[PDB]
């Protein structure tokens, strides 16, 4: 995240890091026992860990749960990243608490201007890197489609949306994706993709969730 803020231990409390030896993408807990993902962040060897504020030090409230299963969605499309959403189910359930408790899937979509939530561990530069440690978190706006295409041309699809600043400064970056953009108390959106990070008329691009939850629920009905 550029241009974001501390969010303060445990105070996202879906927030997962998917580690391989390493953090290396965000999820949101939506179950007991799921996790919702970026597909673009797909490999073998997940170990989901929740709870986590500094990703480098236990502190105490994490909880640390192997995947037993991983499922892309059936039409993603990893060269235009649409349909970019994975679930990933824990081989036992979480300990639900006040640090570590689901987000609720949307029951309508969201408009252009609603304020969200995006949150991550990814890059917190726009011109070289540097990783934080501890959780960072941006407010940030959902932009209406037209400019979401204007700033893209070509590339943004119906599962997709944009939210952030044209002005640029304020963006989610690498490492962030696979995370949560949350509205209203809702999942709205996943870290995906964009040009770059914090660059003026580049904003960050976001897998369009409320697409996908009758594919989520009824995944999970039967996996
Ligand atoms: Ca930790």
């Amino acid at each position: 995240i550029v241009g974001g803020y501390t969010c303060g231990a445990n105070t996202v409390p879906y927030q997962v890091s998917l580690n391989s030896g390493y953090h290396f993408c965000g999820g949101s807990l939506i179950n007991s026992q799921w996790v919702v993902s970026a597909a673009h962040c797909y490999k073998s060897g997940i170990q989901v860990r929740l709870g986590e504020d500094n990703i480098n030090v236990v502190e105490g409230n994490e909880q640390f749960i192997s995947a037993s299963k991983s499922i892309v969605h059936p039409s993603y499309n990893s060269n235009t990243l649409n349909n970019d959403i994975m679930l990933i189910k824990l081989k036992s359930a979480a300990s639900l608490n006040s640090r570590v408790a689901s987000i609720s899937l949307p029951t309508s979509c969201a408009s252009a201007g609603t304020q969200c939530l995006i949150s991550g561990w990814g890059n917190t530069k726009s011109s070289g890197t540097s990783y934080p440690d501890v959780l960072k978190c941006l407010k940030a706006p959902i932009l209406s489609d037209s400019s979401c295409k204007s700033a893209y041309p070509g590339q943004i699809t119906s599962n997709m949306f944009c939210a952030g600043y044209l002005e640029g400064g304020k963006d989610s970056c690498q490492g962030d994706s696979g995370g949560p953009v949350v509205c209203s108390g809702k999942l709205q959106g996943i870290v995906s993709w964009g040009s770059g990070c914090a660059q003026k008329n580049k904003p960050g691009v976001y897998t369009k969730v409320c697409n996908y939850v009758s594919w989520i629920k009824q995944t999970i009905a039967s996996n």
